[PDB]
C-alpha cells in the first residue's frame, strides 16, 4: 500500500528491503545503444569505445545491484576479423581492473552462459578469452551477494539442452529435471526472469529458459547508459505493485458509466510498439 | 518498397497480403487476451453466452490475420505460466461445427503443442479430447494454405526437449539437430517467430524455440477482440517497414544536428520508459 510518490521518496534501503522481499529477483539487462550513446555523449574523436562503455555498465550493475535485486542477466554479443578487437573487448569483463573490483566490493559471483566455446574462433586469442571466462567464474565463486550472467552467443539453447540431457541421462538413468536443465546451461539455478529492461524497437533476446508470461517488459526510449536512479524506481514501482495489483478487477461491480468509459475508449485502435522513423532512426510512438 | 503509412493503409487486401507473403510476417503469435473484459463490455453477461462469443471472435481474427497473408499463425489458448476449467474449450477448439468448418473453408492445417498429455486430466475423456486433437491435425494435413498452432500448457519445453532428444539419440545415435527438436515440439518444422501481438501488461509467452530478437513485440491498450482491420494494418506496416528501416543508422556520417536532436530529446526527456504503467480500479494502462 504504497503510492509511487512515496516510493520514490524512500531511503535506498528501504527500496532494496522492497524488493528482496517482493521482486524483482531476477533481471534481465542487455546494455544496447551503446552505438548512439557513445556517439551522442562521449567524444568519438578523442574517447575511446570500450572503456566508456564498461564503465557505464559498470555504473548500471552497481545500480540493480545495490537495489536489492540478487541476479543480473545481461546478454553481451550474439566487419570481420575485427573479431580481435571483440575479443579484446570480451576480455575486458574478466581483465579490466575497474571491473575486477566491482565484483570484489559488490560480491558479485560471474557467470557465462551461451554458445561461446563453439562459436569463438579457434584461435590463441578465442581459448584465452574462454579460459579467461572460466577463470573468473571460478576466482568469483566465494561471492555470494550476487550472481551476473553474461551471455556470449546465448540465444538458442535448444541444441545444448538436448546434448546436456542425452549425456545426464547416460549418466544417471533419467532425464535432468527443469532445475537441473537450467543448471547445466546457466552454471548454476536461476529462477526465471522477473523483468527485461530493453531499448528502442520492442524486443526481448538471449535469455533462453527463463522467460515466462511474468516476465514485466519495459522499453526505454534513450540508450540503457542514461538510466537514471529515478527511472529505475518508476520500473520497481511498476513491477511490484501495479503489474500484479490485487484486487483483480470486478467488472460486474462497476457502475453503468465506468463500463461507458472503458467501452468507449476502447471502441474509438492504440498499440505500443508500432514507431516512426527519422533520420534512420526508429522511435516508438505514444 | 518506397510505401508510406498512408499508402499501405490505401492498398486493396490483395496487394497487403501479397506484401506480407513477400516480406514477413511469416509467423505472427497472437493470443486473445482481455476476453473477461471483452465480455462484460460488447456482450449481455446476463443474456450471452460467454464460449460461443469469445470462439466467435477468435474465428474472426485469425480469420483476418489468415487473409492479410500470414501462414502461420500461433496462438497460446491456455497458459500455465500465467483444468481450472477448460479441459473443455480446446475441446471447442477440436469439435465445434463452426471452427471445423473455418478449418475447412479456409484451408488451414492445425497443430497443437505444448505438455497438454501430461497437464490434461488421466481420465477418458482427457485421453478423448487428445485424440480429437491428433485427429483434427490428421484430418487438416492436406490443408496448405495456412497454419495453426494451439498452445495448451506450451510454455516450458526444457524438460519436453529432453525427453524428446534421449529418444531421439537412443533411435538415431546422435543428438537431433535443432529443426528436429523444433519438429518434435510443434509437430513440424516452424520458423522464429516475426512477430508477438500482446495486450496491455506489457509481457510475453507460450511460444517455446520460436523467440528472438528479432521478433518484433506489440502491444495493444484494448482487449484482442477489438482488433480492427486498420490497427493490424499499422501493425503489419510497423513491422515491414519501419522495424527494419534500410539502411541501418552511420552515425560518424551524421551532421552536427542530426546528431543534436536526439541528444536534447535524450537530455531533455531523460525518464521516458514505456511498459511504466498506472492502475486505476484495478486495471493496468500503459502510460505515454
Amino acid at each position: 500500500l504504497v503510492s509511487e510518490k512515496e516510493f520514490l521518496d524512500l531511503p535506498l534501503v528501504s527500496v532494496a528491503e522492497i524488493v528482496r522481499c517482493r521482486g524483482p529477483k531476477v533481471s534481465v539487462f542487455p546494455f544496447d545503444g551503446t552505438r548512439r550513446w557513445f556517439h551522442l555523449e562521449c567524444n568519438p574523436q578523442y574517447d575511446d569505445y570500450q572503456q566508456a562503455a564498461l564503465r557505464q555498465s559498470i555504473r548500471i550493475l552497481k545500480m540493480l545491484f545495490e537495489h536489492g535485486i540478487e541476479t543480473v542477466i545481461s546478454p553481451i554479443f550474439s566487419g570481420d576479423r575485427y573479431i580481435v578487437q571483440a575479443l579484446e573487448g570480451m576480455a575486458l569483463l574478466a581483465n579490466d581492473e575497474e571491473i575486477l573490483s566491482f565484483y570484489k566490493e559488490h560480491e558479485v559471483h560471474v557467470l557465462f552462459y551461451g554458445d561461446y566455446k563453439k562459436r569463438l574462433p579457434s584461435t590463441a586469442q578465442g581459448a584465452a578469452v574462454v579460459k579467461s571466462f572460466d577463470d573468473l567464474t571460478i576466482s568469483t565463486s566465494s561471492n555470494t551477494e550476487h550472481r551476473l550472467c553474461f551471455g556470449v552467443f546465448g540465444n538458442d539453447a535448444a541444441e545444448s539442452v538436448a546434448q546436456f540431457s542425452i549425456s545426464w541421462n547416460e549418466t544417471h538413468g533419467k532425464p535432468p529435471t527443469r532445475r537441473e536443465i537450467i543448471e547445466g546451461y546457466y552454471g548454476e539455478y536461476v529462477d526465471k526472469a522477473d523483468m527485461f529492461i530493453g531499448f528502442g524497437r520492442f524486443s526481448t533476446f538471449d535469455f533462453p529458459l527463463l522467460s515466462s508470461g511474468k516476465t514485466s517488459l519495459y522499453f526505454t526510449v534513450a540508450p540503457s547508459y542514461y538510466m537514471t536512479e529515478t527511472t529505475l524506481r518508476r520500473i520497481l514501482y511498476d513491477h511490484i505493485y501495479l503489474r500484479h495489483f490485487r484486487p483483480k478487477p470486478d467488472y460486474s461491480a462497476m457502475s453503468a458509466d465506468q463500463l461507458n468509459v472503458l467501452r468507449n475508449r476502447y471502441r474509438a485502435d492504440r498499440v505500443f510498439g508500432v514507431g516512426c522513423v527519422h533520420d534512420g532512426i526508429w522511435f516508438a510512438e505514444g
